[PDB]
């Protein structure tokens, strides 16, 4: 039966979320929830080779590059912080987009799967700070 499964999204059997196949009564901030993680279906920036739980799976990365909507989000900012920790948070926000897709049929994240995104997103998240940093070094006022 389409609509009203035992996952509600991927793995959360405790709430009667979703009643039918299509809905339109929901309206919070657009469509997403909690984390941003992009909002459009386009091409992601140049992503480097990621270290998966195994060098064997990193090969699948380029195979599911289209199945990886874990792209970076956008928002005006200028807060300086640790490139190590500050981005460690963006890693999940960037994963949110990859999570909303799970509802497609009740997808899940295994030990290796999480190693695929958690790494690619962090590594890509740090870039968000390195790109806004150069723009400041070349030009800045008040």
């Amino acid at each position: 039966m389409q609509g009203g499964g035992t996952h509600s999204q991927w793995n959360k059997p405790s709430k009667p979320k979703t009643n039918m196949k299509h809905m339109a009564g929901a309206a919070a901030a657009g469509a997403v929830v909690g984390g941003l993680g992009g909002y459009m279906l386009v091409s992601a920036m140049s992503r480097p080779i990621i270290h998966f739980g195994s060098d064997y799976e990193d090969r699948y990365y380029r195979e599911n590059m289209h199945r990886y909507p874990n792209q970076v989000y956008y928002r005006p900012m200028d807060e300086y912080s640790n490139q190590n920790n500050f981005v460690h948070d963006c890693v999940n926000i960037t994963i949110k987009q990859h999570t909303v897709t799970t509802t497609t049929k009740g997808e899940n994240f295994t030990e290796t799967d999480v190693k695929m995104m958690e790494r690619v997103v962090e590594q890509m998240c740090i870039t968000q700070y390195e790109r806004e940093s150069q723009a400041y070094y070349q030009r800045g006022s008040s």
